[PDB]
């Protein structure tokens, strides 16, 4: 009737921001459903942000939508990382950013835009349970980034 749920990803992909809107329903760590959150730092940490691991029931891994690099970087660092570490607890894979994805004026403004269903190809390569898009800033599915979260650990 615990979860122990831990969140990963890159810098500045909107880890933090995701718990806040999540727990508070702001955009500038615990819930009880009928939930323990736990943030993380992202290479400087390399040695110390594993240790937030340990009895993790469940991984939020974020990667951002409108970085490339990010995408890249879950093949290239997040997965051989969670598999050393914590071989076999779910992962529930996260599009962060979705407002910004959604806006043609912020690649105007600046950027490499992830599709939903390159999103989904890089779920079924990592073997995630889930995929969701969301974004803090307007909430848009960050509730389902934690439903699916707890569907995925609870029995069945
Ligand atoms: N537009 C937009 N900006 C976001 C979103 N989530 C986070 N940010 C911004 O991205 C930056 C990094 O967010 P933060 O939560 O601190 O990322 P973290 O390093 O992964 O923890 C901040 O400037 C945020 O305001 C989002 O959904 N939409
Ligand atoms: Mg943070």
């Amino acid at each position: 009737r615990f979860i122990k749920c831990v969140t990963v990803g890159d810098g500045a992909v909107g880890k933090t921001c995701l718990l806040i809107s999540y727990t508070s329903n702001t955009f500038p760590f615990s819930a009880n459903v009928v939930l323990g959150l736990w943030d993380t730092a992202g290479e400087d940490y390399n040695r110390l942000r594993p240790l937030s691991y340990r009895g993790a029931d469940v991984f939020i891994l974020a990667f951002s939508l409108i970085s490339k690099a990010s995408y890249e970087n879950v093949s290239k660092k997040w997965i051989p990382e969670l598999k050393h570490y914590a071989p076999g607890v779910p992962i529930v894979l996260v599009g962060t950013k979705l407002d910004l994805r959604d806006d043609k004026q912020f690649f105007i403004d600046h950027a490499v835009p992830i599709t939903t269903v390159q999103g989904e190809e890089l779920k079924k390569l990592i073997g995630a349970p889930a995929y969701i898009e969301c974004s803090s800033k307007s909430q848009e599915n960050v509730k389902g980034v934690f439903d699916a979260a707890i569907r995925v650990v609870l029995q069945p």
